[PDB]
Order: C-alpha cells, then structure tokens, then sequence
C-alpha cells in the first residue's frame, strides 16, 4: 500500500546506503595504504553495517509490495589529507544521510504512512549513534 | 614485489568481483518481485560470496605492497525473461569472470609471480564449482 512516491524515496535511500558502504570501504583503502590497520578495520565494520541497512530497506520495500531497482554507484574519493580529514568526511557524509532520511520521514508523515514512519525511526536513532561515534573518534584524536 | 601491471590486473578483478556481487543482488530483486523467494535467497547468498572474493583480492593486494582503488559500479540489468533466462545470464557472467581470471593467471606466469599464480588457483577452482552449480540448477529446471 506504499505510494509510488514513498517507494521511490525508499529505493533512492537504499541506493544511498549502498554508496555509503562503498565510501567507507574506500576510506579503508586509504587507511590500509597508510598503515593504519585499526582505522581501516573500523571503516570495514562500518561498510558492512551500512550493507545491512541497505538490506533492511530492501526487505521492507518488498514487505509493502514494492520492487527494488539498483542504480549505478559512483566512484568514491580514495584519498584524504590524514586521519582526521577522513573522519571529518565520514561525519559530513553521515549528516547528509541523516537529512536524506528526514525528508523521507516528512513525506511519510504527509501521506500518513504510519508504517514507514515507524520503520525509519530505527534509522534515525542509529544515525544519531553513528554520528556521535565519529565525533568521539575526532575528539580522542584531537591535536 | 608485485609489478604495477599485475597489481592493476588484480585491482581490475577486485572491482569485477564487486560488480558480480551487484549483478547477483540485482537478479534477486527480479526474483523477489516475481515471488520466487527461493531463487532470490540463492542469489543473495551468491552476492555475499562474491563480496568475500573481492575482499580476498583486497587483502592479498595489501599483503604484496599494493593499494586498492575502487571504481564506479555500473548499473546492472534488473529484468530477465523468466528464471531460466536469469540463470543463463548468471552462467554467462561466471564464464566471463573465469576468462578474466585466466588472463591474470597468464600475466602472473609471464612475470613468474609464483605467489600470484598460487593465489588465483583457489579462484579458478571456485569458479569451476560455481559454474557447475548454475548448470545443475538449469538442468533441474529443464522444460
Ligand atoms: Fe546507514
Ligand atoms: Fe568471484
């Protein structure tokens, strides 16, 4: 019973979560090249976490009677100017993902799609946590 | 001690294994849309299997002192004309992946990169198995 509009929006987001996963893997390639096994391992966990986010969107879309369409994934950046600069790029990206979700939340509220509104709440909470995990990294590394 | 040429070839293949994973997920979107939960679940296992193939290339490249660079992933097809037509596309794709590996095997033999030659042998064996798993599906579904 999902509108085509809310379905398109959730499919767009599914593809956004796939690119999120690819960017984070890209960041690991930078960390691994620079010898930072530990930051690379962190980025690889994150890349796997975003994939399960994308599959939660995948399965919810089919539960509501929609179809998934996978789009082209753009080439991510492969180099930053140091650790801090990578993680600040991570944080900026997370915040873009959070705004992306909030616009779906708004459209769901508009259409009174109470099931979608409830589905997204988990992703709102998890992005709050992830944004703050990156802030704690940046603070721990300060100066 | 890997040549730039053998490194580029293994990085190209890493990106080929990522697209392999995306094509297989695409095939699942087709199966799931058509109600075939079972063929979709098969394609999702396969997509996850190719990802670990791509990460074996990822970690081997760094073990030999190279860097990974992630490229853009093209949009896969999202529709086939039935089950059999999907799996025949799967088989044709596997065979392209096998030829891709054999050309790396050849370049490794040329450069007497005995470590790469041994690394790829696992992927030669696994593609033989996967190609035959798809043939057994096609035969079981015949007419
Ligand atoms: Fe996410
Ligand atoms: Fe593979």
């Amino acid at each position: 019973v999902i509108s085509e509009k809310v379905r398109k929006a959730l499919n767009d987001q599914l593809n956004r979560e796939i690119y999120s996963s690819y960017l984070y893997l890209s960041m690991a390639t930078y960390f691994d090249a620079e010898g930072f096994k530990g930051f690379a391992h962190w980025m690889k966990k994150q890349a796997q976490e975003e994939l399960t986010h994308a599959m939660k969107f995948y399965e919810y879309i089919y539960e509501r009677g929609g179809r998934v369409e996978l789009e082209a994934i753009e080439k991510p950046p492969s180099n930053w100017n140091g650790i801090k600069d990578a993680f600040e790029a991570a944080l900026k990206h997370e915040e873009f993902v959070t705004q992306s979700i909030y616009n779906i939340l708004e459209l769901a509220y508009e259409e009174k799609d109470h099931a979608t509104v409830s589905f997204l709440k988990w992703f709102v909470d998890e992005q709050v946590e992830e944004e703050d995990q990156v802030r704690e990294i940046l603070d721990l590394l300060e100066k």
